[PDB]
């Protein structure tokens, strides 16, 4: 049982951008009020300590509810190509259809997370598509910083397109991950290969330790009624802190966060880039660089889509049990899969 | 992360700081966190316990949990030596690591079974967020080595620290029958003298193996719930009672008895020397009630008591952080006491 809600589609720079409301009262600049009660914490600020392991410490999403069930098998697989070996968490759907196959690479900052942080949310993509999914378990940072998951990435495509030469390849992940399969596909279009003909990015790291004082990471740009905007400042403010520290870890020295792919979007050119469906929270702290990206796109004449979801916030769109607007992000990705 | 605030209620009862933490918050009580009862759809008819001690053991190994954490913080094996014992123990250590405080650790397992590895992924939460050093110790399993063999594992274990380094404080915790057998050994350590433990973190503890399963610590009158659950309660609570029995028939050779004061810390004669406790414990723990008898005694005798009950909940949720928010929140706890 999913709301009725009244969308608003307009086309901004040539990005198709849809703005979804979190009820038909409310039309912006405020919290939806199911996150709201989730950022109790941010009345007070925020001091992140820079230590890999109480960092990892937070990023284990408990189990959520399992409406799908047995209808889609989730089993463990281990490919091998470019003499890497990449464990993936594999969805298999009934009456699997061919030649389409999503890969998918889960956030958690560069440095942390797990597949099972969004098993829940591919299985209701699997089950409604009919497509196979591959949630996979990418090298980590600081142990094995850039460009190794790029690279597990890149065994994946290679490994996808020897295996059947018709696989049409969409590549999907939220937030860190997001960036790390992007730059994989780069790499993948940049050695020949067309079987990626699609991006589903789940509010997307496109420029990691961007100028916090600039454009992309300006709380003016997050209008917010009175009573939540300590909680929206703190709450920022965190993200502030944790995009200087993932990048230390996922950057080694030798390399920097604002070449092309480690940020995407300071690509020199985007014109082999798919055509993209970006969604994303209104109070998410990457929703500017994410909103840059999207037009970098369309400049480019690549089909961009931004859907933005109101009253929203980071890391939303596994918990499928919490949130409409979760189970609306799996609806628009099987829909772009069939 | 994405977490709805809990809304906790904390009173005072008996000199107990009573902490009751509901599932959600629409729900206060009296029914099984759904997570918990999907996992309960067997107990919709009457359990069938296989009693063979090859079954029971494998019965008492956990399946894989998640773990975010890795190499972050560092797992080794090292064995300790004390009072002619030696002793395995999976040696949890952070980077940047404080001194002075280091948990020792027993895992559950009902006496004869249950490994180190059962809790290991909880074990790095709690590192990780404390910056403690852990031992999670191997002890000495029933029957091949019952009562007291564990508990002088442990008493062991505190002399190898307490020698180590004269100023590291030691908090003892574990869960279940692990909880039962390092409170012995705590208790024992006291009784030598010691006073470098300084807190006690008990995780669904088993205070008194094989209570009167007709009186009041095993009365189902004390688990209100709703009609619907009330058969998979009565045939879970069911599965306990046979097993409380099972279990302490292993762990206690024919010497020794069930009901004394180094089996059933419950019985203890005297709390006045047993340092400050925190128990963490589900709604629908079967040993709940026994928990809380001796959360009572505590505070009667002036020790600083915390109880923490976990609404929803039955029993041997704690390792399952992939599982449970509890179970994490438990983590946060006993990091929370160590810092």
């Amino acid at each position: 049982g999913m709301p009725t809600i009244n969308s608003i589609q307009t086309t901004v720079n040539g990005v198709v951008k849809i703005v979804k409301p979190f009820n038909n009262d409310i039309a912006g600049e405020q919290f939806d009020p199911h996150v709201l009660q989730t950022l109790t914490a941010f009345k007070q600020p925020a001091i992140l300590e820079n230590d890999l392991a109480a960092l990892r410490s937070g990023s284990l999403t408990p189990a959520i509810a399992d409406p799908v069930g047995d209808a889609v098998t989730v089993q463990s697989r281990n490919i091998t190509a470019l003499n890497r070996t990449v464990s993936v968490e594999w969805l298999t759907p009934q009456n699997v259809i061919n030649h389409t196959v999503l890969v998918y690479f889960h956030g958690g900052a560069f440095y942390g997370g797990v597949p099972g942080n969004n098993t829940v949310l591919l299985k209701l993509v699997a089950a409604k598509s009919h497509c196979e999914i591959l949630n996979v378990d990418y090298s980590l940072a600081p142990e094995a910083p850039a460009p190794a998951g790029i690279l597990d990435g890149l065994a994946i495509f290679q490994y996808l397109e020897q295996r059947d030469a018709e696989t049409m390849i969409t590549v999907a992940g939220d937030s860190a991950g997001a960036n790390v399969i992007m730059a994989a596909t780069n790499l993948n279009q940049q050695l020949g290969s067309n079987r990626i003909n699609q991006q589903l990015l789940l509010y997307p790291v496109t420029a990691p330790n961007a100028d916090h004082a600039g454009p992309l990471w300006d709380l003016a740009a997050f209008p917010i009624i009175d009573s939540q905007r300590a909680i929206l400042t703190n709450y920022h403010d965190l993200f502030r802190q944790l995009d200087s520290i993932m990048t230390d870890y996922y950057v080694p020295e030798n390399f920097d966060s604002h070449s092309p792919l480690i940020s995407p979007l300071h690509q020199e050119n985007f014109t082999m880039t798919p055509p993209t469906t970006i969604m994303v929270g209104e109070f998410d702290p990457f929703r500017p660089q994410a909103w840059a990206y999207a037009q970098r796109l369309a400049a480019a004449d690549t089909a961009t889509t931004f859907i933005q979801y109101q009253g929203l916030n980071h890391a939303f769109a596994p918990l499928v049990d919490q949130y409409w607007q979760s189970q609306d992000v799996a609806q628009v990705m099987a829909a772009a899969l069939i």
